[PDB]
């Protein structure tokens, strides 16, 4: 068994868990960290090399699932159980369970235990407070505004939504950037902002900065922060985010997650590996002592480490938290909201004409398939693959491909609308060619704009 | 095989090491030394033209590597064997091998034999000397004072460093400015000055001609200076840097290197030319014939110059030396450090205020990435590149560009971390457009200072 785990990570622990496994199976595990893994990764998998496991966030596992890089794991109800159930939906892609949750990430309220012990519930205190903190010296709070993924908590509180997730799958057709709970939450963004209680300027530094100076009572950032807030030697908690309209902060999740190479031919031992090694109590423990992995994914574990009220607040956060869509729309949908939020914020735009252009932006007409792309390659032959959005509405996929700027006539094949891949062989070597997918209807159309890409063999 | 080298450079040389390429492949090697061919290259590199191979000192190579202008270089273990194991450092860049060291070159001790037949070992030494040769109406050393790259070996020769060299990388957040052995070092020099044994305002020229003349006994001087002492005839020798607490001085190395062209089709052809053609000591003996190289990287005809104790002392200074860092941060290391060496050296600054004001200079928050720029360009497409210090932290860079003082949505794209260069497409001819990469953290914020650059097409 060979294992892919960052350089960051408790790789020593999961070594010694790797090592009871062997003692029991006379199997032998390799744990590596290599440079850049998650880049790695696709270069080595699909081409007959890479790990039989791989531990890497959720937002990547998209990508590799689009080209069938993972296999399909198949655990008991039983197993299931023993996880979260909402952290099951950050390892599902087309429907299909892609990869086994391990560790939880969200943000939280961060606040100094010194100039505010009894921190606010509700995003409706925060003005006040302010105003009392600014004659003694010192603002209420300070974060990231620049970035989408810091201000989404208080815009989604309402209604505010990236992609519906309606049953284990996203209706990318239905956004929720637009609606009156978005602009609920935007707006009191906003006028925090004209009340002079913050400053639209401000960023990831300047933020980190005043909290662990000791200049503002209260922050906004996620685990990765703690160790340099360990040093400031600001004697701070972690909590709960404040509540909006008596609606939870809901933050974008993200889930450190276990996925299994699907060229591996030892898929039945990497499956109990994880399962019955990895995913226990002593599994996880051995790997948090090297290095601690927050919270967790295993109730049972997770129930000790809570211990600890700031993996606890990780924790209840992330279940009030929206799981981080990981399909290629999010692109979109993150260039777009910054723009809004940047908008509404500065003064250019109104809230209403911010998060409108911004929803009109996502929902624009765009390529069907969308990214396609050559996943491997011999010198013959391309491995492509697509989006499978649209799945359920395509009957079929046209490819054509034809050495570029030439004028042969296309060769062309079609794949089956559930497929999301395809092969191309018989091609020239050291050749340009330009791939074109057709997403065609049930009714004898394609749906408008179909996709291109050039690729030398 | 089209080679680009120096006019100042053996070039008679290198066209009949090109003849005997010639002689047994039928491969036609033409040899050019076109005027500023440094400014020249990357000018025609990146947009289709310039030679199959450059010749150059490796401080510019940098520039060339950060734009993607030279390929990768593959040679042997067995190869990089001939050659001293310091020289291939000099050559690497983002952890590649994108260069052939081909000479060496490093201040010496040069001393006046009539003077001063046994020149000191020692730093320690020289007051004592110079009060004696006063006495008999000389000085024991001139040197250039103004310039850190003269007095650095001295600061260096404790604990003084640019930026650590770990293992093939820089660590630009590490500085060695501000450490005792660079207070100790300079300290020195400062008294030096103090106790009137040089003097402050002394730079190259009132060096070079107290020491042509024969009015100071020593002068600290590269390879370059040799021919204007042969015609004053001075009976002069060449010899290692005096050590300082036991330690050796460190000068700056630089090293003459042939780098391979990235758009170059002959890259094989010119990998034997280079590695089984030139770097042989019948053909550095060719080059070196038509005009001396100094000091070489091939150990095997190095050891045959070393009967010139000049050679010797140039490369056993090379070796006790810091090969010259090429990354775009020596820049602010130059500035920094040049300004501190001074103030120490006037009175203005003690030495600890000096070097703490270079150090905090150095480490000074900055643009990350750095050194954003266009490196060629058709009038509806730019190739920009920028630094890569930060590629291990960075989970990738996002860029924009727009319409200068226009106000369209910037069109934006993103790239992974381990990239430096960028294609921008489909633009407007003569149009000002403002390019910024942001670079981010696996954190989900960019670091501080994003960096954007103007520019018509």
């Amino acid at each position: 068994l060979v294992i892919w785990i960052n350089g960051d990570k408790g790789y020593n622990g999961l070594a010694e868990v790797g090592k009871k496994f062997e003692k029991d199976t006379g199997i032998k595990v390799t744990v590596e960290h290599p440079d850049k893994l998650e880049e790695k990764f696709p270069q080595v998998a699909a081409t007959g090399d890479g790990p039989d496991i791989i531990f890497w966030a959720h937002d990547r596992f998209g990508g590799y699932a689009q080209s069938g890089l993972l296999a399909e794991i198949t655990p008991d109800k039983a197993f299931q159980d023993k996880l979260y159930p909402f952290t099951w939906d950050a390892v599902r892609y087309n429907g299909k369970l892609i990869a086994y949750p391990i560790a939880v990430e969200a943000l939280s309220l961060i606040y100094n235990k010194d100039l505010l012990p009894n921190p606010p519930k509700t995003w409706e205190e925060i003005p006040a407070l302010d105003k009392e903190l600014k004659a003694k010296g010192k603002s209420a709070l300070m974060f990231n505004l620049q970035e989408p993924y810091f201000t989404w908590p208080l815009i989604a509180a309402d209604g505010g939504y990236a992609f519906k997730y309606e049953n284990g799958k996203y209706d990318i057709k239905d956004v929720g950037v637009d609606n009156a709970g978005a602009k609920a939450g935007l707006t009191f963004l906003v006028d925090l902002i004209k009340n002079k209680h913050m400053n639209a300027d401000t960023d990831y530094s300047i933020a980190e900065a005043a909290f662990n100076k000791g200049e503002t009572a209260m922050t906004i950032n996620g685990p990765w922060a703690w160790s340099n807030i360990d040093t400031s030697k600001v004697n701070y908690g972690v909590t709960v985010l404040p509540t909006f309209k008596g609606q939870p902060s809901k933050p974008f999740v993200g889930v450190l997650s276990a996925g299994i190479n699907a060229a591996s031919p030892n898929k039945e031992l990497a499956k109990e590996f994880l399962e019955n090694y990895l995913l226990t109590d002593e599994g996880l423990e051995a790997v948090n002592k090297d290095k601690p992995l927050g919270a967790v994914a295993l109730k049972s574990y997770e129930e000790e480490l809570a211990k600890d009220p700031r993996i606890a607040a990780t924790m209840e956060n992330a279940q009030k938290g929206e799981i981080m869509p990981n399909i290629p729309q999010m692109s979109a949908f993150w260039y777009a909201v910054r723009t809004a939020v940047i908008n509404a914020a500065s003064g250019r735009q109104t809230v209403d004409e911010a998060l409108k252009d911004a929803q009109t932006r996502i929902t624009k007409g765009s390529s069907v398939p969308t990214n396609l792309e050559v996943v491997a390659a011999t010198p013959t032959s391309l491995l492509i693959s697509w989006d499978a959005s649209y799945s359920s509405s395509v009957s079929y996929y046209r490819i054509t491909y034809g050495e570029t700027g030439g004028n042969s006539p296309v060769q062309e094949f079609t794949v089956p609308g559930s497929k999301s891949t395809a092969t191309i062989s018989g091609l020239k070597p050291g050749v340009d060619y330009t791939i074109t997918v057709y997403a065609y209807s049930y009714y004898y159309y394609y749906y408008s704009s179909p996709i291109s890409i050039n690729y030398r063999t």
